Parts: C-alpha cells; structure tokens; sequence
C-alpha cells in the first residue's frame, strides 16, 4: 500500500453495467495490495444465491459483493442491489482499513446499491441483511 489514489476502472464499471440488469447476480470485487485501484475478482450469474455466497464465506479474502438482493416488500418480491463490503476483524489490515474507506468511491459508480458491511458470515446472511434492508426501505425504495 503505497499510493492509496484508488482509481476506478472499466472492468469494474462494466460488471456494475451487467449486474445492474441482472446479467450477473454477484460481482465480487477487491482493491489492488498497493490501494492502487479498485478491480474486479469474481463474478458470477443467477446460480449464485443467498446460500451459495455464505458456504463462498472466506473471512480472509479480499472482498466487496455487489449482489442483486431480492426481498420481500408488502408482499411482493422487490430487488434490491446492495453493495458488501467485508470489514472483517480476521482480514489483513488492508481489508479491514482500504476497503471500508474506499468503499465510498465505489459508491459512485454503484448505481442503485445499498452500503451494507460485512464483519462476519452474519452480515452476509440474507435474513440479516433482509432486517436491515426493511430498514434501509426508507430510504430505499426511491432512487438514493
């Protein structure tokens, strides 16, 4: 970690692009060892759902899950992209510290996602995520 001027770049900006419209569900992504810049690791389709990312559960893995979170809403299914950020107490200092600050770069180009922090398997499970998503409804439910 040397220069912390984490760029932002196409292959990032293009698997928020395919997963926007659900090309994709999940795109896990991971900032270069130097901070230099934000990249894509691993990306994956619809097969990809709630539990198949929790048994993907690695808390020491670089990490940031853009992933196209359904729920329930009123009774309907909405959907709901939320954006992970691992902050876990087990990671590597770069993990834990480059990720959660840079996270607000990626924020811009995370077009209709929601900020949500992993510390354990609990922040990437769905049935707190669907709590705090209830929570978020507030706000998220219009375009912000």
């Amino acid at each position: 970690m040397a220069i912390s001027g984490v760029t932002l770049e196409e292959s990032v900006r293009g698997a928020i692009d395919d997963l926007r419209m659900k090309k994709s569900r999940y795109v896990m992504m991971c900032i270069g060892a130097d901070g230099k810049k934000i990249e894509v690791t691993e990306v994956g389709e619809r097969s990809v759902n709630y539990t198949d990312l929790k048994e993907k559960f690695s808390t020491e893995k670089p990490c940031y899950v853009a992933f196209d979170f359904e729920y329930n809403d009123a009774g309907s299914k909405r959907e709901k992209l939320i954006l992970i950020q691992w902050i876990p107490d087990t990671a590597r200092p770069r993990e834990k510290m480059m990720y959660s600050a840079s996270r607000d770069a990626l924020s811009s180009v995370s077009e209709g996602y929601l900020p949500i922090q992993a510390n354990d398997e609990s922040g990437l499970d769905a049935e707190e995520i669907i709590r705090k998503v209830r929570l978020h409804r507030s706000v998220a439910a219009a375009l912000e």
